[PDB]
C-alpha cells in the first residue's frame, strides 16, 4: 500500500506516469518533501547513472530540475525528483491562456535559460521536448516556472549547440500555437524536416506579435545550423521585450539617426523595404486628429520614428484630443504603431543590427 | 573516511566549530557538514523544515539531507566558497565592482522569498550569508543560512512575540517584531559591505548599546560623492529606529542603489519630459525645487565644465537655482547629442554611463533629491519600475 525504500517513501496508486522498459513513476516523499519517484530495472542503469551525474552538475539552476537522491533495492533503483505540477504539454492542451498573459511568454524565457546553462557547463540536449519541460507547483504569490530533464520524433534536427535551438524553435511555436508543430504532425514531422518543410502560418504579417515570433524561429528551425541563434541571443530578443523597451528602443534609434546622412548605410538598411513597413503612406494608416495634428515624409521609417520620438517628447504638451488616440504612456502608445506597423520592429531590430557593439545599442543584441 | 548512511565526511577537514561543521560529500556531492548533539535536535528538525520550504530559491541555501547516529546527528549542507565576513576581510574590491553590490540584491531577495512565506529571519549576519562556488563563467552568488532563529508567523499578517548574537540586532526585541526586523539587520551589513568591515553604530561591545540609544554614524558615506548619498539615504530608512519607516524586502530591489547610469539617466528623461507643461507653481516642482539650491549647489551652470557653459543656447532660458531647468538640459542635451559638436561630447561623455556620471560627480543630490520627489506620480505605469511591484 505504501513501500518505504530508505528515505523515498511512495504509494503505488497514485501512479504519475509510465514508459519505456517497464518504468513507472510514482508520488512519493524524500525527506518530507513531494517528490516524484522513478522505479527502473537493471536494464536501465548504466543509462540512468549518466543521467543523474549530470543532474549533480546542473541542479544548481532555478529552470534545471532539481534531483535529490537516489536508492537500490534488491531489484529495482528509484530516482527522486522535485514534484511538478505538470508538463508543458498537460500545460498547453488542458490550461487556458486568456487567464494568463504572461506567463507562456516566461516559460520560454526560462526553459531557454535552462537550456543555456548546460551550454555553459559543455552539456547538449539532445530530446527536448514538452514532455519533458516541467512545470513547478505554485508559489505562494501564485506564479509559476519551468525546468527541464533528460539531458541525453518529430523535435530532432535534421543533422552541437545549434540543435537544442531547433528543439526550443518548434517548442516555441507550439506553446505560442496552442499545440502546433511548425515542421507539421506526427509520421509527417521526421520527412518534411529533411525537406526544409516549415509552415508558421498560425503567425500572419497582419499582427505585430506574430512577425516578431516568425523572425525569430525561422532563424531557429533554420536548415543552417550556424544560422542558429545561440540561448542567451533569444533572451535578448523582441520576444521577450516590455513595451518600455520597445519604445525606447525607438527612441534611441530615432536619437541616432538624426545626423546621418540620407545616403547612410542605415538609413538605406532602414528604408529597405520601408514601402510595406509604413504601407506607402503612414499619414493615410492613422488616427485623423493626430494626422491633423502633423517634414515629414509618408516612405519615410526616419520621419515616422522622428515623429513618435518628438511627440513621446512633448506628451504632457499634446491636446487631449491626439492624448486620448495616441494611449497613456508606454503601453498604448507604443501599441498604436505596432498594431499599425507590424514589421517596423522586426525590420527596425535588423536593419539597426550594424551598430549592435555600439554601447547604447548593447542590451539589445549582445 | 567517516561514514554515516550517504552522507560522508573526514575529520581533518573543519570549517568551522558544541557544533562542529565538516567537509562531507552527499550522494557524489560537495557538502558542508554539521554535527549536532541530541540536545539541539528540537532546533534542527525545526531549522531544516525551513530549508525544506525554502531552498527552492537561488538565494537560499540548498538544503540536502541529514542522517542520524548512535550519538549524533549530521545535516548535510551545499559547499559554500566563504561567507560574506571572510570576503570583505579578505578579498579586495577594486577587480570586482558590481559583484558585491548584486550580493545585497541576491541576499535581499532571498530574504523576500522567505517573507513570501510568512517567515521572519532574526540571526542575520555576514556569518550566515554564504558565497557560492565559482561557476564556469567565474561568477558567484549569495545564500542565507541559519534559520535556527526563525519565526514561523501564523497567519497572514499581525506581530508575534518579543536573540543569538549582539551588534547585529534590531531594537524591537531590546513588542514589535515583523519582516521589518530583517531589514534593520540586514541594512547593517550593507555598510559592512560597502566599507572594509565598519558597522553604523560602531564597533563590537557598543553596538548593541548605541541601537538602544540611536547613535548611527555613516561617515562613510559622505555627501561629497553620488553613491555615498544614495547609498545613505537608503541605508538611512532601512537602519531607522522608527520600525514603519524600513522599506520592505521587495522596495529595496527596485532603489537606485541597485539601478544602472542607464536607468539613472532613463528615469531623468521621463521626469524632465513629464514636468514640459507644469507651471512654475505646480504642485510636483514645488516638491522638487524644495531645497533645490543646495541640490544644483546654488548655481549649476558655474559647477560644470566650460565647453557646456558656452554650449548652453540661450533660448532655452535655464534659471541657475532651478532643477527642472538643469534636468531639461540633460534631457535637452541627449536628446541631440548626436547634434552637437564633437568638442562638447568629448567632456560631456560618451552615452549613456560617462554622461549621466558628468553631473552625478557634480550632483550627488540629484537622483536623490529627484526619487523622493517623485513620489508622486508613482501609481503611473511609466513610474512602475523605479518605485513599486
Ligand atoms: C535517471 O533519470 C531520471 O530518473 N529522470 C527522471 C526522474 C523522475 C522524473 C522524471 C521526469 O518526470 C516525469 N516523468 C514521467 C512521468 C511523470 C513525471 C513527473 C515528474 C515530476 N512531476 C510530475 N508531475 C505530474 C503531476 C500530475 C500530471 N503529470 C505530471 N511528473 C521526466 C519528465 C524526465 C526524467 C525524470
Ligand atoms: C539545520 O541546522 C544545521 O545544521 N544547519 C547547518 C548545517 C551545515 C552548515 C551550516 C552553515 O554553514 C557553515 N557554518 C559554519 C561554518 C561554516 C559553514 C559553511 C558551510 C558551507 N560552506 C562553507 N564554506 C567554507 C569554505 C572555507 C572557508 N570557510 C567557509 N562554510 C551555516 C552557516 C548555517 C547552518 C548550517
Amino acid at each position: 500500500s505504501v513501500v518505504i525504500v530508505g528515505k523515498i517513501s511512495f504509494c503505488p496508486k497514485d501512479v504519475l506516469g509510465h514508459g519505456a522498459e517497464g518504468t513507472i513513476v510514482y508520488r512519493g516523499m524524500f525527506d518530507n518533501r513531494d517528490v516524484a519517484v522513478k522505479r527502473i530495472l537493471p536494464e536501465c542503469f548504466s543509462f540512468a547513472d549518466r543521467e543523474v551525474q549530470l543532474l549533480r552538475e546542473s541542479d544548481e539552476h532555478p529552470n534545471v530540475i532539481r534531483y535529490f537522491c537516489t536508492e537500490k533495492d534488491r531489484q529495482f533503483q528509484y530516482i527522486a525528483i522535485e514534484l511538478c505540477a505538470a508538463t508543458l504539454q498537460e500545460y498547453v492542451e488542458q490550461k487556458d491562456f486568456a487567464h494568463l498573459g504572461l506567463e507562456p511568454i516566461t516559460l520560454l524565457q526560462q526553459t531557454t535559460s535552462g537550456l543555456a546553462h548546460l551550454h555553459s557547463l559543455n552539456i547538449v540536449h539532445r530530446d527536448l521536448k514538452p514532455h519533458n519541460i516541467l512545470i513547478s507547483m505554485p508559489n505562494a504569490h501564485g506564479k509559476i516556472k519551468a525546468m527541464i530533464s533528460d539531458f541525453g520524433e518529430g523535435w530532432i534536427a535534421p543533422e552541437t549547440y545549434t540543435v537544442d535551438i531547433f528543439s526550443a524553435g518548434c517548442v516555441f511555436y507550439y506553446v505560442i500555437s496552442e499545440g502546433s508543430h511548425p515542421f507539421g504532425k506526427s509520421l509527417q514531422r521526421q520527412a518534411n524536416i529533411l525537406l526544409g518543410a516549415c509552415s508558421l502560418d498560425c503567425l500572419h504579417p497582419e499582427k505585430h506579435e506574430d512577425v516578431i515570433a516568425r523572425e525569430l524561429i525561422e532563424k531557429m528551425i533554420a536548415m543552417d545550423p550556424q544560422k542558429r541563434p545561440s540561448a542567451k541571443h533569444v533572451l535578448k530578443h523582441p520576444f521577450f521585450w516590455s513595451l518600455e523597451k520597445q519604445l525606447q528602443f525607438f527612441q534611441d534609434v530615432s536619437d541616432r539617426i538624426e545626423k546621418e546622412s540620407l545616403d547612410g548605410p542605415i538609413v538605406k538598411q532602414l528604408e529597405r523595404g520601408g514601402r510595406a513597413v509604413v504601407k506607402m503612406d503612414w499619414r493615410e494608416n492613422i488616427t485623423v486628429p493626430l494626422q491633423t495634428d502633423l517634414t515629414y515624409k509618408g516612405g519615410s521609417v526616419r520621419d515616422l520614428l522622428r515623429a513618435m520620438r518628438n511627440k513621446k517628447h512633448h506628451y504632457r504638451e499634446l491636446p487631449a484630443e491626439v492624448r486620448e488616440t495616441l494611449g497613456s504612456l508606454p503601453d498604448d502608445f507604443v501599441c498604436y504603431f505596432t498594431s499599425r506597423f507590424p514589421h517596423l520592429l522586426a525590420h527596425t531590430y535588423r536593419a539597426m543590427e550594424l551598430c549592435s557593439h555600439e554601447r547604447l545599442f548593447q542590451p539589445y543584441y549582445f
